[PDB]
């Protein structure tokens, strides 16, 4: 009953720039959409903002070393756009130097990095020009992605373009749940198109420069189950799947939007006008790997309400994390199998994020997070079963090396395998982290 993963399997840890850096108004960084969003009453639990956060901006060397000490050979992080392009075409050298030093530390500890170009922290000045709803933003992104690729790239083995296009578009401009906080479906679908194009843009910049680092986009995906055998529930569930999964994966691999969903969004697509000749061709560029983020599954039933999809999620109280998210590792296996069947069909799959937020408690200077553990272990078994059966899973990154600003949840949720004392900013590895260290040592468990 042992689970040993390939010899070449990629074991890593992942973070986000806004969630851990802090130093919001330092080194020339200008405000990002989240800096603004977090100040709007009700948008973030407790009114928390990414100000200071884990202060990684100052503790980066101790963190990267902490990673090494923990036996990690890979580290995925994102670059804060606001640190690089603080204003319309200026190129903040100070921001660039920060990441350069971060990289000096990574290479020094013997780690292999993965740079994520966009992790939701769009510069605010860009949002003032219309944000992701303006084609013009794609050019600003072209400027940004180019600067990073030129300044680096010679030492970036792995390029991660966009992290979860779905969240930035649907939640950012559609539901109002993520920055900038709009509630307009037309704007959301337009933004999703634009963000997807940027993956293709970065992909062209990657080829035009001749970089050798593997590149690819990361899509969050979730397995969808119907709440019952009722026809309308089954339909309901097809709709949710197209909403989060197929709307982004289809264009990426097949060069098109789900016909059913396109028909369902009707007037909101305004005739797909935002789609210009060449666009789809630009977006349909899988690359060398498909990054995937997974946390849970959804159980859907239909409704006849005013919402966009007229769907209702069945909230399982069963094993769940501190965020109310159900723990169903089996769905992870099914999702991965499904992914390879369509879209993926062979391409290297990489789980750029997976993990859980459990209520932590410090006892005797240690964190006995058995839960976050029953969680990572079981999902890894699901990954192991996916392999062993032919699946092309090439790696796994545990989400959140450190506890951090969990977006709308603020600091109330802890996803880290390393505990952050926010009063003193001291790092303290949790039991799950130690376990992960032994596991990576034996390359299995
Ligand atoms: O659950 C919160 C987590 O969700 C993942 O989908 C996001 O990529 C992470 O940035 C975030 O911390």
């Amino acid at each position: 009953n042992t689970f040993i993963f390939p010899a070449t399997f990629m074991w890593g840890t992942s973070t986000s720039s806004y969630q851990i850096e802090g130093g919001t108004d330092e080194g020339g960084r200008t405000p990002s959409i989240w800096d603004t969003f977090c100040q709007i009453p009700g948008k973030v639990i407790g009114g928390d903002c990414g100000d200071v956060a884990c202060d990684h901006f100052h503790h980066f060397k101790e963190d990267v070393q902490l990673m090494k000490q923990l036996g990690f050979l890979h580290y995925r992080f994102s670059v804060a756009w606001p640190r690089i392009m603080p204003a319309a075409g200026i190129i903040n050298e100070e921001g660039l130097l920060f990441y350069e030093h971060l990289l000096d530390e990574i290479e020094l500890a013997g780690l292999i990095p993965m740079l994520t170009l966009y992790h939701w922290d769009l510069p605010q000045w860009i949002e003032d020009e219309g944000g992701w709803t303006q084609r013009e933003t794609i050019q600003h992104f072209k400027t940004y992605a180019s600067v990073i690729m030129d300044r680096f790239g010679e030492r970036i083995n792995w390029w991660n373009t966009i992290n979860e296009p779905y969240c930035a578009s649907i939640l950012g401009y559609g539901t109002g749940e993520h920055a900038p906080g709009h509630e307009n479906w037309r704007e959301a679908f337009t933004a999703a198109h634009h963000i997807l194009m940027c993956h293709g843009i970065a992909s062209n910049l990657h080829k035009e420069k001749g970089l050798t680092g593997k590149i690819g986009i990361t899509l969050n995906m979730e397995h969808v189950d119907a709440a019952s055998e009722r026809p309308e529930d089954v339909a309901a569930a097809i709709r949710r799947d197209g909403f989060i999964n197929r709307w982004f994966a289809e264009p990426l691999f097949n060069g098109k939007y789900p016909e059913d969903m396109v028909e369902w969004y009707g007037t909101y697509l305004n005739g797909l006008d935002f789609v210009q000749p060449g666009d789809m061709e630009l977006i349909q560029q899988p690359g060398d790997f498909l990054g995937i983020n997974y946390y849970t599954r959804s159980i859907i039933r239909s409704t006849n309400d005013a919402s966009l999809l007229q769907v209702e999620q069945v909230h399982m109280e069963e094993p769940v994390t501190d965020m109310g998210w159900e723990i169903h590792p089996e769905s992870f296996y099914k999702l991965l199998t499904r992914i390879e069947k369509d879209f993926s069909k062979g391409l290297p799959i990489l789980i750029t994020e997976n993990g859980a937020a459990m209520r932590d408690e410090l006892v005797n200077g240690q964190i006995e997070d058995t839960g976050r553990q029953r969680y990572i272990e079981e999902h890894l078994k699901a990954c192991h079963r996916f392999i062993e059966e032919g699946g092309q899973l090439k790696g796994y990154f545990v989400w959140s090396f450190l506890d951090n600003f969990e977006w709308a949840w603020g600091y109330s949720k802890r996803f880290g395998i390393v505990h952050i004392n926010y009063e003193t900013q001291e790092r303290t590895p949790k039991q799950s982290a130690l376990w992960f260290k032994q596991m990576m040592a034996k390359n299995g468990f």
